[PDB]
């Protein structure tokens, strides 16, 4: 298991637009193309992204290179954010994937609104962050998947994603 496994299993692999569990339209490997409620403003936002006249369908290859793309972005957003940064520095690996996969699905601003629930990683106290993070729209409104990114912080390990 790795962070590129951990997000496939989360996330799915669809080639043609879809919407995403906000209702937002997307592809490939959970890559957000816009907020936009326009199919015609998603479509362009695809083309841009793969670089062709797409016909709101790409290929497994093109998922897997916006994929890796975003999955770089992610770590990315969290080097440069001040909030971040040092609770990532403070993990091992299988927590830092966790960490990667929220920001992933919510974006570096939202992850670092979760200003108690970082301390408390941080300090690596594991339970007591675990229910932290469960306090939260986030947790509400995908339960199973926070569910899994929470054991992974809570234990350090695979064992969520390892039936899987
Ligand atoms: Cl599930």
């Amino acid at each position: 298991m790795n962070i590129f496994e951990m997000l496939r299993i989360d996330e799915g692999l669809r080639l043609k637009i879809y919407k995403d569990t906000e209702g937002y339209y997307t592809i490939g490997i959970g890559h957000l193309l816009t907020k936009s409620p326009s199919l015609n403003a998603a479509k362009s936002e695809l083309d841009k992204a793969i670089g062709r006249n797409t016909n709101g369908v790409i290929t497994k290859d093109e998922a897997e290179k916006l994929f890796n793309q975003d999955v770089d972005a992610a770590v990315r957003g969290i080097l440069r954010n001040a909030k971040l940064k040092p609770v990532y520095d403070s993990l091992d690996a299988v927590r830092r994937a966790a960490a990667i996969n929220m920001v992933f699905q919510m974006g570096e601003t939202g992850v670092a609104g979760f200003t108690n629930s970082l301390r408390m990683l941080q300090q690596k106290r594991w339970d007591e962050a675990a229910v932290n993070l469960a306090k939260s729209r986030w947790y509400n409104q995908t339960p199973n998947r926070a569910k899994r990114v929470i054991t992974t912080f809570r234990t350090g390990t695979w064992d969520a994603y390892k039936n899987l």
